[PDB]
């Protein structure tokens, strides 16, 4: 054999059709909106609000490159220097390197551009290089330099413990990402910062370093985006929401029953999870190595939907009780392979419907698992509860009734780069989803035996009417009986065999 098991996928809930009616979009104390809501119309470019640039340069907002406070000790205006640097014609990759370093002189002997030079000179055909330097690069300069007329409203930092949303236009995101490419964001570079030390990288300089054979594929993927958004302005909106919860379940006491499961070894979250809450297997610094050498699940998703990358501008490192929810990002590329075999394949025409706020009906949640370096570490109760609460915060929507919640589209979260056990993490996600009253659609990414094993456990537990609490207590017993007093790397028997025996024996 079977390709999928459990509840047919046609029976699972999907957006927009399962959705609450959206309230009117408006700015408020916990929702920043950077466009004119009164003028938002389908197929029209949104108008920035306010009409003229307003600057804040403080510890609660993004420091914009176009700020009059963005100065260089010669005090000269760094925005003026940026403009003079980028409005030269490029015909050779050294021209672009020298331009970026004019306003980054402190890094002129630290940043490496080898991958940019190789991409331009040694990967691209002559016609492709000419298209890059005659069309794509100068169009990117012009949208970057229009920043003060496009991003007129200060952008607040989504700082630790904030429950806050920012809704901005795709056009505004494109201007900001072109600045990131040209490495213009101030105060976001020094390795010995206090300021932004708790925020991810945003400037793209690590994309230009070294000789990995995957750098040209990352660059192709990004230039597909940049070519598209500079050739024709995108018309929709994107919302970024930080969610930080205070109250978590007492898991042992939870009387909720398990919800429905569809599990399959074919397909992916991004192709087969249309209208479902899509999980991003995050680093606590959202996007992880997307701007450097990373190229597994999250990093690939951030390349093919590049509007995700701008979350790194304003999103502080996630604490154990937090997630980031992004609604409306558009898919611009397709890919083949994975990690060391990843290739850009072609431009993607996103056919997702838009909602009443002109957002693509695509909802992604970044939740970072723990990175385990010893197998048995993950069965410690404190660490199981940490994973349960993280997944719960990712899945829960306070205020929303369960019949208006789509299924979760997820898979082997924390079980590749982060070293977790997929049979344990799958059960953890099933318990968290049950506590949030959502069904689960689980992609095992080619592993047919894991598909069979998750299905078998789920239907065993469901047919015996075990609650979330009953299951969580079984996990505590596995730790006590097989892990705590263990003094070899691996326990004597595996989680699922333990569970079947414990239940069938009683």
């Amino acid at each position: 054999d079977k390709k999928w098991l459990g509840t047919p996928i046609e029976e699972m809930r999907r957006m927009p059709r399962c959705g609450i009616r959206l309230p009117l979009l408006r700015p408020s104390a916990n929702h920043t909106v950077t466009i004119r809501v009164d003028l938002l119309r389908a197929g029209e470019v949104p108008k920035p609000f306010p009409t003229h640039y307003k600057d804040l340069w403080d510890n609660k907002h993004v420091k914009m490159p176009c700020s009059e406070q963005n100065l260089y000790p010669v005090a000269g205006s760094r925005w003026e220097l940026i403009q003079t640097a980028l409005l030269n014609k490029f015909t050779r990759p050294q021209n672009l390197k020298d331009a970026i370093l004019k306003y980054n002189v402190a890094y002129s002997k630290k940043w490496d551009f080898t991958a940019l030079i190789d991409f331009w000179d040694k990967v691209l055909e002559e016609a492709e290089a000419q298209h890059l330097y005659q069309s794509i690069l100068p169009d990117m300069v012009k949208i970057a330099l229009c920043l003060p007329n496009i991003c007129t409203q200060p952008i607040p930092l989504l700082a630790a413990a904030m429950n806050h949303s920012i809704t901005m236009s795709q056009e505004q995101i494109a201007s900001l990402l072109a600045n990131a490419f040209f490495c213009t964001f101030p105060r976001r570079n020094a390795k010995m910062k206090s300021e932004y030390s708790s925020y991810p990288d945003i400037n793209f300089n690590r994309l230009f370093e070294g000789r990995s054979s995957r750098k040209p594929e990352k660059l192709k993927t990004l230039f597909c985006y940049f070519r598209r958004v500079t050739a024709a302005a995108p018309t929709g909106l994107v919302t970024f929401t930080r969610q930080s919860l205070e109250d978590f379940p007492e898991w042992e006491r939870c009387e909720k029953p398990l919800t429905r499961l569809h599990v399959t070894y074919e397909g992916t979250i991004e192709e087969n999870g249309q209208g479902m809450l899509q999980v991003d297997f995050a680093n606590r610094f959202v996007g992880g190595g997307v701007t450097s050498a990373g190229l597994v699940q999250e990093n690939i998703r951030f390349l093919i939907n590049p509007e995700l990358i701008i979350s790194r501008l304003f999103t502080e490192v996630l604490d154990h009780n937090e997630c980031l929810i992004i609604t409306g990002t558009e898919q611009y590329s397709e890919y083949t392979g994975y990690a060391e075999t990843y290739r850009w394949s072609r431009s993607h025409e996103d056919g997702s419907e838009r909602d009443d706020w002109q957002r693509r009906c695509t909802e992604i949640v970044a939740i970072d698992a723990l990175h385990f370096r010893r197998y048995l570490d993950q069965f410690v109760p404190e660490k199981m509860r940490r994973e349960l609460n993280k997944a719960y915060c990712g899945f829960l929507r306070p205020g929303v009734s369960s019949e208006n919640l789509s299924a979760v589209a997820t898979g082997n979260w924390g079980c590749g780069a982060f070293g977790g056990d997929a049979r344990l993490k799958a059960l953890i996600q099933i318990l968290a989803a049950a506590a949030a009253e959502r069904d689960v659609v689980y992609f095992t990414f080619g592993d047919s035996e894991l598909m069979r094993d998750i299905y078998s456990m789920h239907i065993f537990l469901t047919e015996r009417k075990l609650t979330v609490g009953d299951v969580y207590k079984l996990l505590l017993r596995y730790y006590n009986e097989e892990c705590r007093n263990c003094s070899t790397p691996g326990p004597d028997i595996k989680l699922y065999p333990f569970i079947y025996h414990a239940v069938e024996s009683c």
